[PDB]
């Protein structure tokens, strides 16, 4: 129960619905809060492999040395540290979708590696000799701006355009205070169920300051701001008091 | 008897803590050396739900930077020469209790990284490899650095800020819950004037006002430590100008 | 349909019937590897395997290593021997992406295979022999690396004997609109699309544009177009404003 | 024998001494490199409530910086390199005695992080432990060095201080306590002549100034180092600015 | 395989790589990258008293630097390499034979060195190692570099240089060495003319002089593919201005 | 062999050595290069109530400062990178003996340090061990360096100076003590003569005046050699003017 | 047959005949090629031990962190891979000549270690507890300039000096021409046998020009350029066309 109902949202929203029934890699941009996984989580349950799996995986949690071959996979050979060859996230995701959290942390390495596999499919195993060919329906997402990186020399120019082909620009809550109010209303509802509180909703004079705030976490920082303040709250509403306290 | 809370700030800071007692969301807490984070830490977990559950608190400045990940989490055998077993862990240790990271911003950009993930997954594995236990710990983060001013020099992870952001509590140094100096105080001088066995009663009004006015840079680290001193040089049972003076 | 392009086919062609290895070079996406793809094909070995491997997707120390091999121990981290990608690719064809990416010693190492088909895995004291089809392909100026010292001279020679330099589409625009269709019929048949072409007037815009990132934007730009089209054709519409 | 505490300072010393032993809090003792600041603590122990408790003493500068934490707090099976037995670390040896840290100032932010921990809590960790041990130490910190100064520098944690500079005994140099030097070059004189079969009964007047005219930049130290010299290289019952001149 | 060796030079160095023949003594061979220097020297081989026996030949620059010595001496057990039991060595591997070192320039210094002992003892420490490996090795490197300026620039051992040189072979460009031009360029030709099986029997005097004429920098190597392209590219008998200009 | 102290201050410290000679405190040998510091200190050794124990001279500069603390104090086993077995600290060497560290002026900061603690305490730890060894060795201290500057600079503990300095004893040049040198230009040109079998006896009154006049920045040693050449070169029965000339 | 015909050599052969007679250290310098070894190797022909071992060893040639240990021996534990207790070439050299070759290599704390046996004659095998004690008779050569090095604090000074002593200075050819045409007369005369060649001598075309090259190879450039001319020989004899080749 994800809540769309500002601009360039509801316009997004379809975008969604037209893409989600293709096979070509989409790409997310934004600033970290705004949606970016919740969208790739929605283009997966409206495609047509909605049913498949989801291998959803962030790149900056991720020792570099361990990511290239978490993801594609290695071979007896190229690990002193572990002997037996099992299936990258690639294999595990065949037929499935696999979504790249800021993709702006790919090792020039890795880049060229991914675009092979977004064009022909196939790929090698690190250290690998057998060409592995897979169907994964490939979701970039970033908080960071490629073409600024691409002059760095820091991502591959000829990766970035394979990706282009479906872009989507999250703009920050910030530019959509046609949500803050709604999802606010999701979350204080959310929380007033979880820590069984006798929470209604926000008043007038609470409701201003929640559009006004420029939030910089976007839906993240609402998340919390209300969670905390679903805790935070005394009677059967919340106004300029609690949110103060943050906001 | 009991413990110390009575400026309005802390009045207020105390419930908070009561508030968040059904909680279990992460808390970053900040205010200068001595203010008492770690003994909110200490309070939040007294009364969260798991009370009765462990404390595992860990000073991230008490172990050298390239020790503090493998301490932390734990150990995958024969990665580092010399493993006597795959070592255990403090989230390990802290699983179905509390984990009180203090001084956070002294956390290496690849554990402040690794320690988001096991916020949001909750789930890890030691070095390289795959996560093979389940930990439930209750982050409580506390810092006596700026936050916010870290992520513009890069020394610090925003996402994990956010993260740790869902309760953030600020105690104010003790210059400013002045409130609090003076029956912070007859705690103090009760407790020592036992254990140390004084006659001391209290303060008079010519020191009380000395406290009072006293900034305290190392608030109420320093209030302890300064009254512990007055007390065991006490022959009357009042402490006056006389005692803290020659001293603060 | 092209003006160079209808001319390479035959070079091609006139070649496949061959041995020696092929240089390709070409801006990023005019179609290298295509062509080298393509070369195989009419290879007299076009039944044979096609080993193909992205020089710069392979960390350059760890190179020499994969596309040559290694027994066991020869360095730091290698637990049991390995096959040389080249190995792999015996009696096939080998095509090196971006030859550019290659350390001045996996160089020196190619020249001499190119030039004698025998070579040491790294770190091995017997001679392998091998017979492969080399298919060199850059995107750069080679030329300027030599003289920068960033590439070797003799390698270069030796691989430039069948050169084959494929101009850009802004240098071919006989190929934009023939291709653009190639792509929209293949997206269309794919997306459930009932697109039939372009309007003269997208044709024009297509046509005009640089494109810079060659048949390969294109191949992409148009995919879009198909996706965000509507009725059976396209125009200035859909073409500009993401494009 | 005995000890030499005949000055204004030292003898005044000598009664806070007292008037503190009978307690348990940590006390910190400066001063420049020869004033017998070891035997001030050694003092306070044979005063105190343990005193028939053990009185573990280590040189904070006789091990690597980075054992340090290890050493002083002890390990178990496993540690970044090393570490094959379990040394329940000085702080345990001393549980109930007295520990003297020799020149802290030497301590890595760790370690006077970790041990700051303990005096407080009087709980901690072994280093690549799971159990949180409890001992009741009696922590004696000395330094030559000027804190304060290093608290600036940021080369030593500041609320660590003020958790030491709880009882501060400041003892100064030979060469302003004059008071002693002749009183204590008779103690030395009467020993090393006894230790080394001599007839040496005192100094000439003559002697008796040299002695008093030296900045003994080796307070006491060079004091029984010069004295002993000199009841060596003597010759009659008494030794006059013919020997020591030699040295001072 | 014919060798074209018919120029006024060449014709020369043959003799001298002939009344070379009957020794051992170390020959360093010098010239542009394509003159033909590794035939030079497997010629020296063919024609020396160990031509039924090993010739290895390794290329300095197709060994990286991080294996190179190890690579060319092998290394013991426990070797600064972290592998088990010891690797032999391309050394050893020629031992008895001849080694061809090409490209000696790119020779680290400690190899040089490590190398000037080979030549004068003929032993040598497996990288990392004890014992000291002998090998009875003929010596044949060669290099596209005026050493000299290496030695100056001190890049290149200067002892080390005057040891190879005990017999040094002068391998001149093409651009000077016409006569072998045209001749080479057959030979090349009849060569390819048959592998690729076509018709195509000889050069124009049209071609036979853009052929003499041009500079050839990419020497012999640039020729030997010049023309293999021509065959390629040949439909008729033969070959002239026509095909040659489309490329030189 | 014969001794040679007729002079001043040597004959005084022949005699500071004798009434040394009973006494286990630490000598501070101090002095240039080539004073005569280790015959002092052997002397010191052969008159001591040890005289028949060993005496351990080992070279604190023939051994590489990360080993230092390894091959004096000891080792545990496989404490350090590279150890395989429980080995003996040189300290242990020498007990009941002497221990002399030839030039202390290069003693890392933590050796200096270890040093100590040994000093007085007589007891100390293997590196890496848990056990408490204690020996009584007799430690003979031999720099060559200003002792006191090392300690401004920072570069030697102010506390071990003092440890060894129970003792000191500088040792003069030889350009300060003119009457030593033609009795050892003597006692040298025997030895040597006799040696080398050379009908040499001695200098010529020319001579002897130069063997005074050139000041011996390299001291006794200095000369031992420059007679050795001069013996050796000797052709009559008198080494003259000229031998000691166009080599001084 | 060794060559000794010229001013400043025929008078270094009498510094070498009265020392010999004499166990004490001996420098040795001059270019890289002007008979050092050969000297070296002399002065131990005709001490009262020639009939002993002569260690003749290469400094540069040998991992410098192995040095010491191979030059001092070790004991056990010495370091991983001590299994047993190797004793070093000292011993190994023990009563003949040791010759350590450019010395200026050495480290510090092997100059160091290295004097106290030249004086003492005794060394501590590496991790050793006993004190070993031979009869060595130091030869150090040299090509740098140890005095300009102990300046830059590479090389320690008493170690300098207590060589210093006898330091013999051989002279670079460019400056020994009476020894030049005696020499390459030797060398034909040899490898012209060694060879079964044809060979006599030289013309005075050929001499004139030896004596006018600067031999910066020195002794050791020109024992090359005759064994290649004596090869090379056609007739009898050997003039300028076939030394210009080369020189
Ligand atoms: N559009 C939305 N509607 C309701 N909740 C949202 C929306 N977007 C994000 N959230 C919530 O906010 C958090 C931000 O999530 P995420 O998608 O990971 O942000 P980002 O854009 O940085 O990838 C999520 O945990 C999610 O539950
Ligand atoms: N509000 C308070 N009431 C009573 N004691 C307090 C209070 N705050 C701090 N203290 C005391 O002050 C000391 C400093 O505590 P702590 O909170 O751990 O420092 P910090 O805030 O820097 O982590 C504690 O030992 C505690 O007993
Ligand atoms: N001649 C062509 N005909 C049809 N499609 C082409 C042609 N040339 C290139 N393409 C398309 O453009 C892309 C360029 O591919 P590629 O072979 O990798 O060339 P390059 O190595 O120059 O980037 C291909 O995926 C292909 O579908
Ligand atoms: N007041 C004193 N009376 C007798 N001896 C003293 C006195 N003060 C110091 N000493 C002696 O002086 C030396 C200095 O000792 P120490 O306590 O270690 O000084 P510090 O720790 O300041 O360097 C010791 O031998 C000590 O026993
Ligand atoms: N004299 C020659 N006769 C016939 N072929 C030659 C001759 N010289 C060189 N070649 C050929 O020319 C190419 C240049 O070879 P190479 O000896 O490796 O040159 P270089 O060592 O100078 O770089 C080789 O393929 C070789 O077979
Ligand atoms: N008093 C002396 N009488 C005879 N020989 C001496 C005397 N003092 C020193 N020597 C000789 O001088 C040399 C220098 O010896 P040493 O004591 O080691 O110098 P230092 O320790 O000052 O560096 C030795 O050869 C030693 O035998
Ligand atoms: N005086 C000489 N008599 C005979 N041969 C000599 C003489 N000097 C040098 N040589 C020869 O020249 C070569 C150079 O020898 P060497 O002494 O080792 O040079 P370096 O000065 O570098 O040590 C030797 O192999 C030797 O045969």
């Amino acid at each position: 129960e994800y809540v769309f109902e500002s601009p360039k949202m509801k316009e997004i929203l379809e975008k969604i619905k037209k893409i989600s029934c293709a096979e070509c890699p989409v790409l997310i941009t934004g600033e970290s809060g705004v949606g970016k996984e919740v969208v790739a989580r929605l283009i997966h349950k409206l495609s047509d492999r909605s049913k498949e799996p989801f291998v959803a995986l962030n790149v900056a949690s991720i020792p570099r040395d361990i990511f290239e071959a978490e993801l594609f996979g290695y071979e007896k050979g190229a690990f002193t540290g572990a002997v037996s060859s099992k299936e990258g996230f690639f294999e595990l995701a065949d037929g499935g979708t696999l979504f790249l959290d800021e993709i702006g942390e790919l090792s020039l390495e890795a880049q060229a590696k991914l675009l092979r596999v977004i064009e022909s499919g196939k790929f090698y195993r690190l250290g690998g000799r057998k060409e592995i060919e897979v169907n994964v329906r490939i979701l970039a997402a970033t908080n960071r701006n490629i073409k600024e990186l691409v002059k760095e020399g820091k991502f591959r120019e000829d990766l970035y355009y394979r990706l282009g082909v479906i872009e989507i620009e999250i703009p920050p809550l910030r530019e959509r205070k046609e949500d803050i109010i709604p999802l606010a209303n999701h979350f204080l509802k959310k929380f007033s169920r979880k820590y069984a509180k006798e929470v209604e909703g926000f008043t007038k004079s609470a409701q201003e300051l929640l559009l006004s705030y420029p939030w910089y976490g976007n839906v993240r920082e609402l998340k919390n701001v209300i969670e905390r303040a679903v805790l935070f709250s005394e009677g059967k509403f919340i106004d300029r008091g609690e949110l103060s306290c943050l906001v």
